[PDB]
């Protein structure tokens, strides 16, 4: 090794700690972030050859083996669920389906299911920065069931409920609704699962989503009649959940009509000063994706990844430098992330992939910068991550936590902890993940970094 390296590698080490450190002492001072839209229940099983092989041949053996070779990409019988995950397993990869029956979803809900988690990025960030950071959290629950609410950890989580004309904020278990079950079935199968002829050549999951209501983005009464109140008790907010986004609906109404509320609640929000975040998730219709680019002049700041970064230069840059950027070489992500706030005059950009983030702001005139990550070499889970770096650096830069650098460095922190742990309950635990080497390679980057931009 350089000595070079050597004396890089001490600096990030101590830039790291106090990093940690100062996102210790501000996150407590955040005095609440606003969480919407997506929260609904992920269910999952673990597949059990005997059991699958059971359901197909009472179902019709032959009739599921047609759908694997002729899949509807939909899902409309129990014929079709099961040549879903069939078809899922032959080909070792990862498949949603939307239910479109309510008999498939009575066999579903019956099936069961080994785990129970909250699911929706909106409700996995209110268990982490409610539960894990102890922000005050109010979070957007489209419908509140009693299997949904059970969902929420222990923690300043907080939903809105109408007391005839007056809001109040209540943990999530203490406003039960009768409301929809919101359910995604997650089957998973390890490398080499069989079923009769079928063997799966890698690890993956089939996913039936039983969910008509984050499918359009439903907002319930408390957020279209209470939001301007919700706002006066938060600081800082998290969008999520538009990826999922048509141009038209069965009932004639289209993206527009859920975009023009979500810009209703950004004015909301500006009025009061309150600080915005957009994760902007991969969106396959390329017209709502061109009108979400639209939006985020009203947003203070956007989180994305080297996919979500490259399928937005499918729209404002060129075809080239989207497949530069998917791969993560770091001068065309650069010249992907000026591009954007180009576009958009947005103040600010936190791009996160494998081994290093970077962060653009627009402050006196436009700053760049760059972390080297930490990676863990086999996580005990891998959900979740990108939206809890996302969220992580967001809230400590904009709680007060040491400047950006210093909040990409706490979210690497944090990514590396859950990486590591599988799920983390205190905030405290983060302090665990100093000891993960940080990326060499990505520290030996910058000083290519350092050459280009004197």
């Amino acid at each position: 090794m350089k000595e070079s390296l050597k004396d890089r590698i001490r600096l990030w080490k101590r830039l790291y700690v106090n990093a940690f450190e100062n996102a210790l002492n501000a996150i407590p001072n955040v005095k609440g972030v606003l969480l919407a839209y997506n929260t609904n229940i992920d269910a999952i099983k673990y597949l059990d050859a005997d059991d699958l092989e059971k359901r197909v041949t009472e179902k019709g053996k032959e009739k599921v083996f047609e759908i694997i070779e002729n899949p509807p990409e939909k899902i409309s019988s129990i014929e079709e669920l099961l040549g879903g995950i069939l078809r899922s397993i032959k080909l070792g990869k990862a498949m949603e389906w939307f239910v479109e029956s309510e008999e498939v979803r009575r066999y579903l809900r019956e099936w069961g299911w080994d785990e129970l988690r909250i699911g929706g990025q909106a409700g996995i960030m209110a268990n982490l920065l409610g539960g894990v950071y102890r922000i005050p959290t109010i979070v957007h629950v489209p419908q509140n069931p009693k299997l949904q609410a059970e969902l929420f950890v222990d923690g300043p989580i907080y939903v809105p409920v109408f007391e005839g004309n007056k809001l109040k904020l209540v943990h999530p278990k203490d406003a039960i609704a009768e409301e929809e079950e919101l359910i995604h079935y997650i089957y998973e199968f390890p490398r080499g699962f069989q079923v009769f002829d079928v063997q799966a050549p890698r690890e993956n999951r089939f996913i039936a989503n039983a969910d008509d209501y984050n499918a359009r983005v439903y907002m319930r009464r408390e957020f279209r009649e209470g939001f301007e109140e919700i706002t006066r008790n938060v600081e800082l907010a998290i969008i999520s959940g538009l990826q999922v986004l048509k141009e038209y609906y069965p009932d004639g109404t289209t993206y527009k009509d859920v975009l023009d509320r979500v810009e209703s609640h950004l004015n909301i929000l500006n009025r009061y000063n309150v600080k915005s975040h957009f994760e902007f998730a991969y969106t396959a219709n390329r017209r709502v994706r061109e009108a979400l680019v639209e939006l985020l002049p009203k947003f203070t700041s956007v989180g994305l990844n080297e996919v979500e970064l490259a399928s937005i230069m499918e729209i404002i840059g060129d075809e080239e430098l989207a497949k530069e950027v998917l791969e993560g070489h770091i001068f065309s992500v650069i010249d992907a992330m000026n591009v954007l706030m180009d576009e958009t005059g947005i103040e600010r950009i936190h791009f996160h992939t494998y081994g290093y983030y970077l962060a653009l702001t627009q402050g006196g005139g436009r700053q760049l910068a760059f972390v080297p990550t930490k990676i863990v070499a086999s996580p005990k889970s891998t959900v979740g991550i990108g939206d809890t770096i996302s969220s992580s650096a967001f809230v400590s830069e904009f709680g007060g936590g040491g400047g950006v650098r210093d909040a990409l460095l706490f979210a690497s922190l944090a990514a590396a902890a859950k990486a590591m742990k599988g799920n983390l309950e205190r905030i405290e635990q983060i302090r665990d993940a100093l000891s993960v080497p940080t990326n060499e390679r990505a520290i030996v980057l910058e000083e290519e970094l350092e050459k280009e931009f004197t």
